Formats: structure tokens, sequence, C-alpha cells
RNA sequence: GGAGGGCCCGGAACCC
RNA sequence: GGAGGGCCCGAAAGGAACCCA
């Protein structure tokens, strides 16, 4: 089984990308090209490992890679669009109140969101998995979660957004009473 | 030999009397060997003998499919019970065993809460109604929208997410025009979960 | 008209 | 204080977590 990288290591260039072809005998081919700087971990046991570390640029320019070949999903990307909700009037009486991020309209599915406040990561947010739109894009929220007093009190948040189709792959948007 | 596989039941099914909740064993990778499948099925140990197995499917990859389906009773699944699938073909060494039941833990209510289009989004000629469902659990739930107590279908809803604090929370996305939006009509987010009154609360959402 | 381009029949869908 | 009750402690009983006025 042939696996592919994690959006963020692809996004991120702090981060790096790798594929993985999880008496084992191995030969990777980026295009074709067969190279040499792969690398494999210890073993398991009966009938595997292996990583290959990838170029944000090449896969980002779909190239292939084979071990099984893989390489990005294909098709036109999307761009997403990013809209911060304040949390219902419902959840005002509660000790903790919701900031939602929605982002909409992607392609492919591989992105990653998160929730900072004075240019810090928060840390209590959740994301859902990218969900399948009627038109072909997809779509998911990420909740960040504070104290009723943080949100009262003026604090700015902000959602971050990190894809492909963006303008230099990032974009964000801020929330505050 | 065949694969198994052991479905529970439609969230809606265990919590409306007016339907009636169901098991299903699948058994794939059937040989033309031995086409025959024998189920064995048992709820907390003891064997029934009510299951409604239907007969084998003929798959485009050259192989079968059968099917059997256990009717549960909705307090049994609610209450916990488990149900076992033994599945019997001689071109399998042992019989296989599948069991299933309703996560265990503490029922939370789900706390449901409508989010109008972002101001944003408003440039736009279509919008989104959106409905937070936190706070539940277990996972097993079911949601739905209507406007002015009709039937809407434009929706998408994200599958339970595990939150911090080991509840469950998922978001519905309700897409509409603008206009619709504009004019006043009444949006309602259903939602439908063992730990609600009833099994059953909804909540509007109307341009203030 | 171009030049690009998985989840309704190479195309629709999807930067000038 | 009373009653229930998978995703950190505990090897596990079980508890932290999580309806009762
Ligand atoms: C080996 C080979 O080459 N032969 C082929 C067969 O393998 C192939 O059959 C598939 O085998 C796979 C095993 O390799 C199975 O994988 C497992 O999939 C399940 C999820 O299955 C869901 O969802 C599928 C799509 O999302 C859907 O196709 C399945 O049929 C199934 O749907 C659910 O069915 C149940 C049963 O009816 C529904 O139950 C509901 O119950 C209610 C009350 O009980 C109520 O009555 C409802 O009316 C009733 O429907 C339920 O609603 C359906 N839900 C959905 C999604 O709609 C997955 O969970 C498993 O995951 C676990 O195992 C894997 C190991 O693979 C682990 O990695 C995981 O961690 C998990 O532990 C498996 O992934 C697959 O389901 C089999 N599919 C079928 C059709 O049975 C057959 C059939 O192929 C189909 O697809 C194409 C190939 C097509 O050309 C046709 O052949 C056919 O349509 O083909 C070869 O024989
Ligand atoms: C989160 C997770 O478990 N995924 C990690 C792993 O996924 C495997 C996954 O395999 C998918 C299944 O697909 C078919 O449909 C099946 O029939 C099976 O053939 C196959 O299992 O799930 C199975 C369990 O069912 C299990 O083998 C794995 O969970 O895939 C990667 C490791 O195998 C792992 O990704 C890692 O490597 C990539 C590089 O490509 C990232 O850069 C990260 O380093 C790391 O995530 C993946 O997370
Ligand atoms: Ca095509
Ligand atoms: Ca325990």
């Amino acid at each position: 089984f042939l696996f592919p990288p994690k959006p963020k290591d692809t996004l991120m260039i702090s981060r790096t990308p790798e594929v993985t072809c999880v008496e084992v005998k191995f030969n990777w081919y980026v295009d074709g090209v067969e190279v040499h700087n792969a690398k494999t971990k210890p073993r398991e046991e009966q009938y595997v490992v292996s990583v290959l570390t990838v170029l944000h640029q090449d896969w980002l320019n779909g190239k292939e890679y084979k071990c099984k070949t893989i390489s990005k999903a294909k098709g036109q990307p999307r761009e997403p669009q990013v809209y911060t909700l304040p949390p219902s009037r419902d959840e005002l009486t509660k000790n903790q109140v919701s900031l939602t991020c929605l982002v909409k309209g992607f392609y492919p599915s591989d992105i990653a969101v998160e929730w900072e406040s004075n240019g810090q990561p928060e840390n209590n947010y959740k994301t859902t998995p990218p969900v399948l739109d009627s038109d072909g894009s997809f779509f998911l929220y990420s909740k960040l979660t504070v104290d009723k007093s943080r949100w009262q009190q003026g604090n700015v948040f902000s959602c971050s957004v990190m894809h492909e189709a963006l303008h230099n792959h990032y974009t964000q948007k801020s929330l505050s009473l």
C-alpha cells in the first residue's frame, strides 16, 4: 500500500512531506527516474515500511511516485472561501462558547485549518474532515472553544487556512465580539 | 475464505417506534466451489432464529455476496445488548465471528445551535445556514432541515467528530439562495438522538 | 474564441 | 452527603470524566 503525504507537510515548508511504500526490496521512481534517497524503518512480521521524502514543489506539480504509483489528486483546484461565525446567543449561558470557521468550495480536499490569537496558536479547537458538497468541491468546519470571558472581553481570534489554490497558499479571517 | 462485515442499524431506526432497526451481516469473497453459507445469530450469547437471509448475489467480480438481516428491538440495542453473527463456509478454516453493539458509556444530550450566514457570505447569491450540534454521546445521531415546516434537501452534514471533552460534535450546512434567507423564511434544524427528550429536538433560524 | 481541467454524458463542471 | 455512569489513573474490581430536589 503506497500512501500520500500529509497536507500540512506539503503545505508548510517547516515540515517535510513524504510518500510511504508500506527480505524486502524497494525501488522508487519519480516520474520514472529511479531515485536512491528513500529510507526504511525496522520491521513487522509475516508478509513493508520505507519512506521517500518528496519535494514540496514536486508533489504540488503532481509528479508520479511508485515503488504502485501515487501522486496528487487530479482535477482543477478551487480556492476556499473562509467564513467566521460567532457563538449562538443560546450558547452564551455556558461556561465556554464555540467560535466557528466555515471553509467551503475547495479542491483538492488536502487542507489544514488552525486557530490562533495574538499570533499564538489556540489549543482547544477541532476541525471536521473535509466533506463533499453538491458542486464537486469540499467544505469543512473548525470549532474553537474558549472560556466565555475571553470572548465577551473583546479578544480577537483568527482562523487560518492553508491550501494550494489560495494566493500564497494561505489566508486567515478574524473573529471578535 | 470469504470476508464478513457486521453493520449496525440506522440511528433513526433505533429511535422511532414507527421504524424497525436491524443488524446486517454481509459476506463477500464467496467462492463457487462452495457458495453455500450458513449464518448463526446470537443476542448476548443466546442464539436467535428470526434472521432473514437473502439468496446469494452474483457480483461482477465473479463472486458471491450473501446477506443475512437480523431484526433487533429498539430497547435492546439502546440498552447495550451485543449482536453476534457467525458465518460458516467449507472454503474457510474456522467460522468467522463478528460482534456489534451500541458504544458503551454515559449518554450525553446534544446542544443544538443555529448560526446565520457570515456577513461576508451575504455578498453571494447562495448562503450557508449552519447547525452546530455538540456535546452528544454516543455518536449515533440524525440531522435534518426544514423551512416553514417543509422538507429541505440541499444540505450536507459532517460525520461526528471526537471533541476534547470525550463527547462528539458535528455541523450541518444547508445551502439556500440569499433571497430566500432575506425574505424571512423560517428554517429549522432537526436532531434525533437517544439522550434527547422524546429523542427529538429542533432549533429555528431566520433573518432577525 | 481562446489556454487550462477526481465526486452528470474524451467532455459539463471547474485563468483571458 | 443520594442515585447512575467507550475516547487520564489503575494490571484488573473500579474510578476521574460524564440524572436524582
Ligand atoms: C475481494 C474482491 O476483489 N471482491 C470484491 C468484494 O470485495 C466487493 O465487496 C466489498 O468487499 C470489501 C472488502 O474488501 C468491503 O469493504 C468494507 O466496506 C465497509 C463499508 O461498506 C459499506 O459502504 C460501502 C460504500 O461506502 C458499500 O458498498 C457497502 O455495501 C457498505 O454499505 C453499507 O451496507 C450495509 C449493509 O446493507 C447498510 O446497512 C444498513 O443497515 C440498516 C439497518 O441494519 C438499514 O437496514 C439500511 O437499509 C442498510 O443499508 C449500510 O447502510 C451501508 N452503508 C453505506 C456506506 O451505504 C467498511 O466498513 C469496511 O471497513 C472495515 O474493514 C476494512 C478492511 O477492508 C478495514 O480497513 C476497516 O478498518 C474496517 O475494519 C470495509 O472497507 C466492501 O464493503 C464490500 N462491498 C460490498 C458491495 O459488499 C464486491 C462488491 O463490490 C462493489 O463495488 C464495486 C467493486 C462494484 O463493481 C460491485 O462489484 C459492487 O458494487 O466486489 C467483489 O466481489
Ligand atoms: C491515520 C492512519 O491510520 N493512516 C496511516 C496509514 O493508513 C493505513 C490504512 O490503510 C488504508 C487501507 O486501504 C485499503 O482500502 C484497505 O483495503 C487496506 O489495504 C489499507 O489498510 O489503514 C490501515 C488499517 O485499515 C492501516 O494499514 C493504516 O492505518 O497509512 C500510512 C502508513 O501506512 C500513514 O501515513 C504516514 O506516512 C505519510 C507519508 O505518505 C505521512 O507523511 C505521515 O508520515 C504518516 O501519516 C497514515 O497516517
Ligand atoms: Ca472524466
Ligand atoms: Ca474502563
